[PDB]
């Protein structure tokens, strides 16, 4: 019986803080038909204006994963798209009372549970993978981002800050026997305060607190109750990039490898992939028994 494309079961509402806006923001993902894609709504605009999360709508911020139409945008998307990855939603309706997703403890952690209490529900289609077939990489100085062909799915990533704080700065998961939930999903963004009293002198980080951010000064973790993971830096980059590669619309056969990347050259990774069709194919699979990768119940 073939791979079928998933939305949600129920709609889902939340609320919280814009990180670097630190505003109040309403949340509702809504079920979605089949081949719809996940697409963001900003519902307190009149007219709604709505934007595709794919690769063709990033804009050119520094801070987040931002989807842009005309002058209208939506900050720090790739949270929740790493949290719709994860869980293997295709189709769903994310709508917005607020520019900036709400930031919650500083995962993916909250969005997967909201989620997975409404359940999924399999579609009548065949759900879409983009298989990579050749080698794409990027460079810039010192920060490399690369697709490889592999049969399944993994995410390898490499960090190096000259800080006392690093602990392991290397991880790799294959979401074929590592559970993305149990060991990705609960690993939070992280801050060094020289950087956050810079951002709040350019009236940024507005909602950022020990609540949804680790907090780093000079030595050591100043957040109260530490880390959930001895690798928590490193494995919450592993959040963003499955996050970021799911803007290619449709999950991902084969490996994913950073070393120090970011969204920026994330966002030149897809490019350059999408843009040379010699390295992929969309695949479906018409008897899960045999696919390379498989989905938890819905
Ligand atoms: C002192 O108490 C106050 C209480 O009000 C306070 C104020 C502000 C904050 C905060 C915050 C905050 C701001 C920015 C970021 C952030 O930009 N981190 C980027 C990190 C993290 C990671 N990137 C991500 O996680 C992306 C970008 C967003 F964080 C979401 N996904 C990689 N990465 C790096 O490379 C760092 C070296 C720059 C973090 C916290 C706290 C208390
Ligand atoms: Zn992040």
């Amino acid at each position: 019986s073939m791979i079928k494309q998933r939305t949600l079961k129920n709609i889902i509402r939340a609320t919280g803080v814009g990180l670097h806006s630190g505003e109040k923001v309403y949340l509702t993902l809504k079920p979605a038909p089949v081949d719809t894609g996940i697409v963001f709504s900003r519902t307190d605009l009149d007219p709604v204006v709505e934007i595709p999360a794919r690769a063709e709508n990033v804009g050119e911020t520094t801070m987040s994963t931002t989807l842009v139409k005309g002058d209208v945008k939506v900050d720090t998307v790739e949270h929740l798209l790493s949290a719709m990855a994860g869980l293997g939603i295709d189709n769903a309706y994310v709508e917005l009372s607020a520019s900036e997703v709400p930031i919650m403890d500083g995962s993916a952690g909250p969005f997967v549970f909201l989620i997975q209490s409404a359940g999924l529900q399999e579609q009548e289609a065949a759900k879409k993978f983009i298989r990579i077939k050749r080698e794409v990489s990027v460079e810039e100085g010192d920060k490399r981002a690369v697709f490889v062909p592999f049969d399944g799915f993994k995410v390898s990533f490499e960090i190096d800050f000259d800080h006392p704080v690093f602990r392991t700065q290397q991880a790799s998961v294959d979401f074929s026997s590592t559970s993305f939930v149990k060991e990705v999903s609960r690993a939070r963004t992280f801050g060094f305060m020289r950087d956050i009293e810079y951002l709040r002198s350019q009236n940024l980080a507005l909602g950022g607190s020990v609540e949804n951010a680790i907090v780093v000064d000079e030595n050591r973790v100043l957040n109260e109750d530490g880390l959930r993971y001895e690798d928590e830096f490193v494995k919450h980059k592993i959040l963003d990039a499955i996050g970021d590669l799911y803007l290619l619309g449709n999950s991902l056969i084969g490996e994913f490898r950073g070393f120090k990347s970011g969204h920026a050259l994330n966002n030149q990774l897809l490019r350059t992939l999408i843009a040379d069709k010699d390295a992929w194919e969309v695949v479906t699979f018409e008897d899960a028994r045999t696919a390379p990768i498989s989905y938890m119940r819905p």
